C-alpha cells in the first residue's frame, strides 16, 4: 500500500487554527482503532480537524474532511525527493506524486518521477502556487517499522512538509 513516513508533516486545521502535524501525530489524534487485513485504521477524531487540500480543477487550496488515518507495516523502500530551494519529501516507491507539466498536474508513481520535474509549493499567506524543480532523487531502505496514510474526502491531495502539494 501507498504511504508516507510518520515524520512527514501535513497541513491541517485544528479547531479553526492552521498548523502542521506529523502523520504519526495525526494518527494519534484519532481513535477507535481497528486492526484488519494487516493494517490499523482509525476513523473517530479526538479534535475538530480538517485537512488542507489542493483542488486542481480550480487551482485553489480548500479544506476537507479526513475520513480515516492508517498505520501499516513498512514493506517497500521509500523514495526521497530533494527540491530546488532545499525542501524535501519521502513516499513509498509506488505512491502517486503530482508533478506540474504544461499547465496541469500529472499523477506519476514515485519511481517514475525524474530530476527536473516540477513540484508545486504553496505560499501559505497568499495561497499562491510556486514551482520548484526536483534536484535529486534517492532510494531509501525502509527506516521504521510502520508507515502512515490518510484518506481525505473528495480531493485526495495534501500539503506536506515545506508546503508541498502532493497526492494523498
Ligand atoms: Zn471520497
Amino acid at each position: 500500500g501507498n504511504a508516507f513516513p510518520g515524520d512527514t508533516r501535513i497541513l491541517v486545521q485544528i479547531n479553526g487554527t492552521p498548523q502542521r502535524v506529523t502523520l504519526k501525530e495525526l494518527y494519534e489524534l484519532f481513535n477507535e482503532e481497528h486492526y484488519e487485513s494487516m493494517v490499523y485504521v482509525r476513523k473517530k477524531p479526538k479534535v475538530d480537524i480538517k485537512v488542507y487540500s489542493f483542488n486542481p480543477e480550480e487551482g485553489k487550496v480548500v479544506l476537507t474532511d479526513i475520513e480515516e488515518v492508517i498505520k501499516a507495516p513498512a514493506t517497500d523502500h521509500l523514495i526521497r525527493f530533494e527540491l530546488e530551494l532545499g525542501s524535501s519529501f519521502e513516499t513509498t516507491v509506488d505512491h502517486p506524486v503530482l508533478v506540474y507539466e504544461n499547465g496541469k498536474f500529472v499523477e506519476k508513481r514515485a519511481f517514475e518521477v525524474r530530476e527536473g520535474n516540477i513540484i508545486i509549493i504553496i505560499d501559505e499567506s497568499t495561497l499562491e502556487p510556486l514551482k520548484v524543480a526536483v534536484k535529486k532523487i534517492e532510494f531509501i531502505e525502509p527506516p521504521e517499522d510502520f508507515v502512515f496514510s490518510l484518506n481525505a474526502k473528495k480531493y485526495h491531495t495534501v500539503i506536506i512538509n515545506e508546503n508541498i502539494v502532493t497526492h494523498q
